[PDB]
């Protein structure tokens, strides 16, 4: 008997050791667009050296022009309006803000904030319902109260920031709707592979989409969770493209590289090592799920298939 | 005709809702054996600080200092208070009081001294002492078994670094004082401003019933403004024959603030403090007058009552 299967390593961590303690500033609002903004229509750039890839390899762009997805970090309401306008130039279909954040977040006086616990794991272990209830309660409790909002600096701890008495509170759903985007939430934990529940939820949602839907994915930084769902969408929509091409091209338009690479973390971040290894293994397993289940139209969900076809370290 | 706020009460014009608490501030890092600015009335006088533009050649009278029996300091960890108590016990066989002058809610989380800090350290501004202590009791209790962020203030008087911990023990300063072998007395005085008539009436009633050999250890957060104000008050009350100049010079020269006139200079960001420094200078003078004019009948008239009939002038 195995306590936690591959793909579920985070279930072994204790939520009580990462409880939220500060309203973290998610974006300072200085730039017109959020960080790491990219779309599937973008030109491929040279790969980042840390992934030790072949800079001479040219991945297939088959299906990219029709993929219709984008990704970014968190944003201020003004930045999201800029994103929405930019994306409307590319499609006449519904544009979705696909919020991948498990952490409670929202807007206080229009400032994007999140209730941050160590490793951004303040809602670790909570069901999506419980995470969203926490978020609603916390945002409502901030109205007309004094809050401390701060960017994280040295040691991933607050440094500087501002103190204000809040006059307006909004959820991201409200901000997305104000920007003209549809909204869909998947509560995925920062830094780790999305859970079978997260992925089943995404696949059920994907199946409901009209042909011309545009998906704008984001979490906090626009790297791990954001690229994971962009990669899964590319695999689902372009199943004839090789795994190597999908991973190279999603990295080369500005995302994380989800293939094998020599992992090296700073000593203070050594806890991340096994989670990067787990993601590499799980990306391969998701590709296998798509290849094995697309012909019959996915009559068995990812969670069930993964239980009978466990991933191996 | 009607004056909204008299001299001595300027802080009543400030709006409490603009300075609400937002972080557990680290009050002392615990690295030294004693709290900062620790001094006693038995100490030798040192040269005055240049910023006060005093006469370095002046030799203040030490009349009554040997029997004064008071000390002052900044906030402290429990270990530091035990070291203070041991040092004071070498100087007296009477009861030693921890006279906590802090209006801000504070206490100890896992033995770490913290305070609920709002801008200007005014998180309990405008509250009665009853309300301030109720806030403190509730906040300390609510921290038990919960995760808290404790941080020192750095650039811009805002949190910088610090630590995050799940609290396993909570204590009030009263508990910490009793564990150190000291009696405890609380006066909820607001940081940076002249103590209120309510604060001073409370102190005078307390002073009147003290045993002859009581030793009073005063402290607030830094061991400067409120700490020195009450040390000066006590010196004046106990040694009424000593001149105002001697009291102010000597309390400054053993390590306290200088409460007489001086060239007030503030950084632009601290310009709000200017009028409060001026107010403290005139109120120190007014308190000296109260002591001189009310000692003969044994202070039958409370300070608050006397001050309303003899208001200070700006
Ligand atoms: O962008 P920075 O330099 O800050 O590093 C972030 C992570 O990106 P990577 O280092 O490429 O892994 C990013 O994704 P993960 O790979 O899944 O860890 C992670 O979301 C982001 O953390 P947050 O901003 O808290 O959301 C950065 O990681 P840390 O610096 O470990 O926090
Ligand atoms: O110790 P520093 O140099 O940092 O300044 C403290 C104040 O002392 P002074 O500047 O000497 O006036 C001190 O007393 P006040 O004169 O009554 O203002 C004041 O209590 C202390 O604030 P806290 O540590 O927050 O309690 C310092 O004042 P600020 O620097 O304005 O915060
Ligand atoms: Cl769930
Ligand atoms: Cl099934």
């Amino acid at each position: 008997t195995v306590t936690e299967p591959v793909g579920s390593y985070a279930r072994a961590e204790r939520p009580q050791d990462f409880e939220g303690f500060v309203w973290r500033l998610d974006n300072d609002g200085k730039e017109a667009l959020p960080r790491n903004f990219r779309t599937s229509a973008d030109a491929l750039r040279a790969p980042e050296k840390k992934f030790h890839l072949d800079a001479a390899y040219v991945p297939s762009r088959e299906g990219m022009d029709a993929l219709h997805i984008s990704g970014s970090s968190a944003f201020t309401p003004a930045q999201l309006k800029n994103v929405a306008a930019k994306l409307r130039e590319k499609t006449a279909g519904p544009i979705y803000d696909v919020d991948l954040r498990q952490e409670s977040h929202g807007y206080l006086d229009g400032i994007p904030v999140s209730w941050y616990g160590e490793r951004d794991w303040a809602n670790l272990g909570k069901s999506q319902h419980e995470a969203l209830a926490d978020e609603r309660h916390r945002l409502h409790a901030a109205l007309h109260k004094t809050v401390y909002i701060a960017p994280l600096g040295k040691h991933k701890l607050p440094e500087g920031g501002e103190v204000r008495r809040v006059q307006k509170v909004q959820t991201e759903q409200e901000v997305a709707e104000a920007a003209g985007m549809r909204y869909f939430r998947i509560a995925a934990t920062d830094h780790v592979w999305p859970t079978p529940e997260n992925i089943d939820r995404f696949l059920a949602f994907y199946r409901t989409l009209p042909q011309d839907a545009w998906l704008h994915f984001h979490a906090e930084a626009g790297v791990g969770r954001t690229t994971a769902f962009m990669v899964m969408t590319d695999m689902l929509k372009n199943p004839s493209v090789s795994l190597k091409d999908i991973l190279y091209r999603q990295h080369e338009i500005g995302g994380f590289y989800y293939g094998e690479f020599p992992i090296k973390t700073k000593d203070k971040d050594s806890w991340k090592t096994k989670y990067y290894r787990e993601k590499i293994v799980m990306i391969e397993q998701f590709y296998r799920y798509v290849q094995e289940n697309r012909a019959d139209g996915y009559q068995t969900p990812w969670s069930v298939w993964l239980k009978s076809h466990p991933a191996k370290a």
